């Protein structure tokens, strides 16, 4: 149903050129809008940003700062909901975004819920769509893909974590998984990890629980999983809030021996890493996606071609890392968001 990130870029060489060009623009110093818009642009954001994870909040912060440094006049309406919830608000806010004739509508997709909405925008409106936290183009939309898919590739991050656990434990190691809520994130972060680990190290999956994408749910799921399968050496978590909940569970059960990962490397995760509560995590160079979105909008306003997809990079972080390594990474990742 989805194109792999590299698979997409290899299939369409011109897309790889565009993506590489955006990547270079993101790292290079700000080159302000060459053509001033006579109307400030209207931007609407609908993000499942109400979480312990600071990804969404930092994304808007870095995004707005880059828009500022690029001299782009804009009006931004923001709506933050909780993941796996607030279905009504999400629906009402998305419709309101189109009603207000926004120039750019930014949101995410984890379920099939808003696909028809996307199709409507693409076929009958002038509103451009930016889909955050997804870097795998939807095949059914090959004839007309959204303006931009942006994020930190889930498959890559999960492969990096899988490689690490593969080196930390011997063949046939017992483990359990804590998924996100049912959907895309669980599929691309969870099943990717399970597949590689089982295929390359013959690890033995003991259980895999779907969650409600919250810390409380991660805690509840970890306890349930360990009650039925205490003989595991590690637990792979598919998201920040869930992993932090699992941490609390391990502490309560006195099972600090069990390794647990974070997924994303935001401030709460890094604090847990330095505390030793989280053993490892794949840290994304966070602000790069917010910056990429501002650059993409800039190119659009300059009538330049914009890549269909853009994925930022990751850095593996462990509790054994020195404070200098952590500080150096924060300097890179939160250069704009602070
Ligand atoms: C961005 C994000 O994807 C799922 C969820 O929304 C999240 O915030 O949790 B995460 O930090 O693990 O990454
Ligand atoms: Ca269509």
């Amino acid at each position: 149903g989805y194109w792999g990130y590299q698979e997409f870029l290899d299939e369409f060489p011109e897309q790889r050129n565009l993506t590489n060009a955006l990547s270079e623009a993101v790292r290079a110093q700000p080159v302000p809008l060459s053509k001033p818009t006579q109307r400030p642009i209207k931007i609407s954001v609908v993000y499942p940003g109400q979480q312990v994870s600071d990804y969404w909040v930092r994304n808007i912060a870095s995004f707005e700062k880059r828009l500022y440094k690029l001299n782009i006049n804009y009006q931004l309406n923001q709506v933050f909901t909780r993941p796996n919830a607030d279905i009504k608000q999400q629906s009402l806010s998305l419709m309101e975004a189109l009603k207000s004739k926004s120039d750019y509508l930014i949101f995410t997709l984890d379920t099939t819920r808003h696909r028809k909405f996307v199709e409507h925008v693409l076929d009958s409106t002038n509103t451009k769509l930016i889909l955050q936290n997804i870097t795998t183009p939807v095949r059914e939309w090959d004839k007309h893909q959204p303006f931009l898919y942006v994020g930190f590739d889930h498959a890559e991050g999960s492969r990096e974590l899988a490689t690490e656990f593969g080196k930390f434990f011997p063949k046939h190691t017992y483990y359990s998984v804590l998924y996100f809520s049912e959907g895309y994130i669980s599929d691309v972060r969870g099943d990717t990890f399970i597949h590689q680990v089982n295929r390359d190290n013959n690890f033995e999956l003991q259980s895999a629980y779907y969650t409600k994408a919250t810390k409380q749910s991660g805690y509840d799921a970890a306890k349930a999983s360990l009650a039925k399968h205490p003989d595991v050496d590690f637990i792979y978590a598919c998201s920040t809030d869930v992993a932090l909940g699992a941490v609390d569970a391990l502490a309560e059960l006195g099972r600090e021996d069990i390794m647990i990962n974070g997924w994303g490397g935001g401030s709460a995760e890094l604090d847990a890493i330095q505390k030793g509560d989280l053993d490892i995590t794949v840290m994304r160079m966070n602000d790069d996606t917010g910056i990429a979105m501002a650059e993409a909008i800039k190119w659009d306003l300059e009538d330049k071609p914009v890549p269909t997809v853009y994925s930022g990079d990751f850095e593996i972080v462990t509790k054994a890392d020195s404070p200098e390594r952590i500080e150096a990474l924060k300097k890179r990742a939160f250069r704009y968001s602070d």
